[PDB]
């Protein structure tokens, strides 16, 4: 478990990796995944979809019971739940979504989380449809995680520019 290889260090704690996370996940088998979650934990795309479809919709059927019992989370706010095949524990992490005008400050609380984590592969917050600038998202983890953090970035180009800010 947590076979995490060729990894970037950024800092003491925040490792990078130009890395597809699902892949990762079945690679590594971290003790947690982080998803990049909505309130509703509703894993139609992006992260979400794509570490649901490869439990075969075990994580979404789970998801469904937590918020039957727990109704939506807060933005800022997570759960943990189990990482089926791809880890131990998947924690569901809600960061702002800028679109909706919801306080940047809150992607702060979203990496706190991270906290309650001795070791996480992790995607950024708050990025694409939650429209944060990826960079800002990659300093707020730097500035509020403590445990060890590993990211996975799909997109090379993004991968580089990330890099080419430490």
């Amino acid at each position: 478990v947590n076979s995490f290889s060729g990894y970037l260090k950024l800092t003491d704690n925040v490792y990078i990796k130009n890395a597809d996370i699902v892949e990762e996940a079945k690679k590594v088998k971290p003790t947690v995944v982080v998803n990049a979650a909505n309130v509703y934990l509703k894993h139609g795309g992006g992260v979400a979809g794509a570490l649901n479809k490869a439990t075969n919709n075990a994580m979404q059927v789970e998801s469904d019971d937590y918020i039957a019992t727990n109704g939506p989370l807060k933005v800022g706010g997570s759960c943990v739940l189990s990482g089926h095949n791809l880890a131990k524990h998947c924690l569901h992490v809600v960061g702002p979504n800028v679109n909706k005008g919801e306080d940047i400050q809150l992607l702060k609380s979203a990496y706190e989380n991270f906290n309650q984590h001795e070791v996480l592969l992790a995607p950024l917050l708050s990025a694409g449809i939650f429209g944060a600038d990826p960079i800002h998202s990659l300093r707020v983890c730097v500035d509020t995680v403590r445990t060890n953090v590993y990211l996975a970035v799909f997109d090379k180009n993004l991968y580089d520019k990330l890099v080419s800010s430490f």
